[PDB]
Order: C-alpha cells, then sequence, then structure tokens
C-alpha cells in the first residue's frame, strides 16, 4: 500500500534515549522508515529548545494534505544545517526512535510509505 495507518506514540524530549537515526540525511530517512515499518519510531512535538536537545540530520513528518479515519496524511522530511531534503506541510513533530519510554499520547497518522 503507498500508505499505512500508524499510531505514533508521543516521547517528551527529556526521557528520549536515542536521540536520532543516524549520521546522513540519506540513513535517517531510512531509518526513520524502517523504525515506522517496525512499530518502534516515536515522535517528539516541537517547541522552543526541544531540536537543539535532539542529533541532526532531524527526521520531520509533515502534513501533506488537508485526514481519513482519523489519520492525518503526513510524509517525511530531513533537514541537515538549515536545509531540508522534501518539501511539504506543517510539522506534527520530529521522529526519534521509540526504545520503550511511556508515551503522553498518540498521533494517528496515515504515512507516505
Amino acid at each position: 500500500k503507498t500508505h499505512v495507518q500508524l499510531s505514533l506514540p508521543v516521547l517528551q524530549v527529556r526521557d528520549v534515549l536515542v536521540r536520532g537515526f543516524g549520521d546522513s540525511v540519506e540513513e535517517v530517512l531510512s531509518e526513520a522508515r524502517q523504525h515506522l515499518k517496525d512499530g518502534t519510531c516515536g515522535l517528539v512535538e516541537v517547541e522552543k529548545g526541544v531540536l537543539p536537545q535532539l542529533e541532526q540530520p532531524y527526521v520531520f513528518i509533515k502534513r501533506s494534505d488537508a485526514a481519513p479515519h482519523g489519520h492525518v496524511m503526513v510524509e517525511l522530511v530531513a533537514e541537515l544545517e538549515g536545509i531540508q531534503y522534501g518539501r511539504s506541510g506543517e510539522t506534527l513533530g520530529v521522529l526519534v526512535p521509540h526504545v520503550g519510554e511511556i508515551p503522553v499520547a498518540y498521533r494517528k497518522v496515515l504515512l507516505r510509505k
């Protein structure tokens, strides 16, 4: 399927144990997609002071359209040293590995895969 319904655990930035997906734009997009498939991906909501506490390159989920079955359609955009790879809508948050951190909420998304 071109899209997959996922329910992403929303993590507090100070709880996150693994603060990015890797060392290159291509690796972080690769690893993010793998962790989304495997159900091992968390979401951090972006506010003042969040991104400096996480590791670049960043992987964002961005709204791709204006929401089937309560799932916002999203796609992946990476960022490194102020340059983004991809073009999409509003950021819903930054993706990180999930390794058992307790979430505060869930974000239902329809991921363009």
